[PDB]
């Protein structure tokens, strides 16, 4: 069977104040870490605020990471620098990456071979908008958004994939679990069909839409949804809740 | 005006070099009173570098975001960097607007920003090769500065940094009468638009090439308040070049 993955984005939020309250809940749920991988990303900032106040059973990473190694990059944080402070995870290619800071298809691919060069586990996002969706383009998308980064999985534990329903996200339109399994169905294939049939059966794909305390429990049942990565849910004590469901 | 020496790290560093280089660095004895020196490490450094340096240095980060805090995966907000008690910022470096698509305008709401949480702010700007070849140099650097200085009400929290980018990869130097001649043109900036007690008030240091050979030279020109260090600033050897502005 997977290994369930329950991740905590917690986006550009928190204080030294909140994150030790935050934190401190989080602890008081007892879980197996080498059944369940539960990940908490803060801002680069509260790396080591959150690393040292969380459980060794919870596992820490970073939003972002550089397609630079170690030189002149003024605001950049390698791979390097990440795997010489035991950072386990990485985020990439985020949606909201995509939107503000031009991030493309070529830049995540960057970011995977220098994260997967230096160790570190990727935690790797794409999806399609609302205009894409409309005009049926969604295995299109995807495809092409898969395709530019899979070749480099050398481990299908270690690299994590993340549908975000961006037609789903800021607009009117709501996104059912089985909307998000079927597209997860297809993930899969593709990863069977360019990488193996093990190392499809092997990869974690998590949905990465609004997951909530009340909707978590029928994501979690779809049979190709591996789990979360959270976002506002995940900067309450109630997530917690949200990490039981997989549990 | 008081001098401002600043080690910009940029993309570099271990737990362990940064050790060795915080060591030497707390082995010179200065006054912070009448020489600011602000050290710049990665911002997953940023707590184990000011942990080892003594409060004499002050510590900030390499860029800082022009949001707030929200859904901004990655980003680093100036809400943040205040509840931290991060001192300084470092906004407009030239490789941010070369890679990171980093414009005038992400500078200004950078400032804004920044301003608006009690950060104090390195703010860079500079002109190309083929810009200063074409006479351009003060058209470019006139309006880089215009889109920012407007916000600026204490001429001690802002401190500007000017980068001879057609000095930087080329083939090219830039003389200290050079860089002094473009420090003047800056501060003319700040008079022709703020006034002559601001211009006489704000630091205007050096972003260019910089090392222990030539940093007494560039000190010593009448407009250079001191510099923003790169690549030097990884040595240990970095304790001379304060040395020059002390």
């Amino acid at each position: 069977a997977r290994k369930y993955f329950v991740a905590a984005n917690w986006k550009c939020n928190g204080t030294l104040e909140s994150i030790k309250s935050l934190t401190n809940s989080f602890n008081n749920l007892d879980f197996d870490p080498s059944k369940l991988d539960v990940v908490v990303f803060p801002v680069s900032v509260h790396y080591d605020h959150t690393r040292k106040l969380l459980q060794s059973k919870f596992s820490t990473g970073i939003q972002n990471v550089s397609k630079f190694g170690n030189g002149s990059y003024t605001g950049e944080v390698s791979a390097e620098i990440a795997k010489d402070l035991n950072i386990e995870y990485v985020i990439i290619g985020h949606h909201e990456r995509r939107k503000y800071f031009h991030e493309t298809d070529e830049d995540v691919r960057e970011k995977l071979q220098a994260s997967l060069k230096n160790n570190l586990k990727a935690v790797v996002c794409f999806g399609e908008s609302l205009e894409q969706r409309e005009q049926n383009k969604t295995i299109e998308v995807i495809t092409k958004q898969v395709k530019a980064f899979v070749d480099l999985i050398d481990n299908f534990d270690n690299v994590i994939l993340v549908y975000e329903p961006l037609w789903a996200i800021g607009t009117g339109k709501t996104a059912t679990p089985e909307q998000a399994q079927l597209v997860h169905k297809e993930i899969r294939k593709i990863v069977k069909d360019t990488c193996g049939e093990k190392q499809a059966n092997q990869i974690r794909i998590l949905y990465g839409g609004s997951v909530n305390t009340e909707n978590c429990s029928s994501l979690i049942q779809q049979e190709d949804i591996d789990g979360f990565l959270v976002g506002n849910a995940s900067l309450k004590e109630s997530f917690v809740d949200i990490i039981k469901s997989a549990m």
